[PDB]
């Protein structure tokens, strides 16, 4: 089997990426985050706190007929922003792009933080990390791609972000028409549970390229590329005015300026973000200062190559018995 879907930025800045899924029987089709570096599909339901919902589509497990409590399950997750979720577990059917799962653990939200509240974009995130991350207790859940992976044509999905424009999901087949030249390939270390891998270097726009080696995680839920503070300064200080502002958190910059792209290795290969991808616009309404899209990794103790990264890349995540990683340019 295979199955494909579109994904479509939530908003004008490419913040996350929403991706229609079907659950139940009828179809309840909601608009998850699917997320890389989390386990946890959660929804948005009937039984979320009234107040925390506002404009998310939910999932009402009653409604669907192949909906089955997981007695006694329950799940509480936070994330690297500080958001958090929990709630208790329904198995039903889950589909993606035509892929069918059965018996797939629904996280069903009780309680959701202000951020999600906030986006009513979001109805939920499907998690695609290792299902050793998995919240649910007393009984840890696999994944949907863990679950469908045994029926897949190949033990793989891919994430094609586009930028400012919808891209692919797609599971179990890599589409030869969707990248340029040839996918590198790089090992993956799942001993954090994360796709966790190690980039050979960086370059400043025209500058020359850095060997040296970058340990971090392709996280498709993260908005933007966190890297270390040495990395990011050097990227930062081609551009005039550039600073990090503690106030705001994070470097910002004139937005009278034009940006440099910022290449990262693949083994001897190199994906070139372009600079327009780096610019997240004006820190509040009307602002001439800009926020950055790379951002210093130091104060979370991991380096996170998010989609402003992956969005210059087509991305292979390889589950099969060793795991990798691949990325072609597009």
């Amino acid at each position: 089997s295979t199955g494909s879907a579109t994904t479509t930025p939530i908003d004008s800045l490419d913040d996350a990426y929403i991706t229609p899924v079907q659950i139940g029987t009828p179809a309840q089709t909601l608009n998850l985050d699917f997320d890389t570096g989390s386990s946890d599909l959660w929804v948005f339901s009937s039984e979320t706190t009234a107040s925390e919902v506002d404009g998310q589509t939910i999932y009402t497990p009653s409604k669907s007929t192949t909906a089955k409590l997981l007695s006694g399950a329950t799940w509480s997750i936070s994330y690297g922003d500080g958001s958090s979720s929990s709630g208790d577990v329904y198995t039903d059917t889950v589909s993606v792009g035509g892929l069918t799962v059965t018996g797939q653990a629904v996280e069903s939200a009780k309680k959701v933080s202000s951020s999600f509240t906030e986006d009513s974009t979001i109805d939920g995130l499907l998690g695609l990390a290792f299902s050793t991350l998995n919240t649910v207790s007393p009984t840890q859940q696999k994944t949907f791609f863990d679950n469908a992976k045994a029926s897949l044509d190949s033990p793989v999905f891919t994430a094609d972000l586009g930028y400012h424009a919808p891209g692919t999901y797609n599971f179990g087949f890599i589409d030869t028409t969707a990248y340029t030249g040839s996918i590198t390939y790089t090992a993956v270390s799942t001993k954090q549970g994360f796709w966790e891998w190690t980039s050979t270097g960086y370059a400043v726009g025209s500058g020359t390229f850095k060997s040296t080696s970058i340990d971090g995680i392709a996280d498709t839920g993260t908005t933007l590329l966190y890297l270390p503070a040495t990395v990011v300064s050097a990227y930062w200080a081609q551009v005039s005015g550039a600073k990090s502002s503690s106030s705001v958190g994070g470097y910002v910059f004139p937005c009278s300026a034009t940006l440099p792209s910022f290449t990262f290795g693949v083994g001897s290969a190199r994906i070139v973000i372009p600079g327009d991808y780096i610019d997240f616009g004006p820190i509040s309404t009307g602002s001439s200062s800009c926020f950055g899209g790379i951002q210093s990794s130091a104060g979370i103790g991991i380096n996170i190559f998010g989609d402003v990264a992956l969005k210059a890349a087509f991305v292979v995540f390889n589950g099969a018995t060793t795991p990798t990683l691949g990325f072609a340019s597009k």
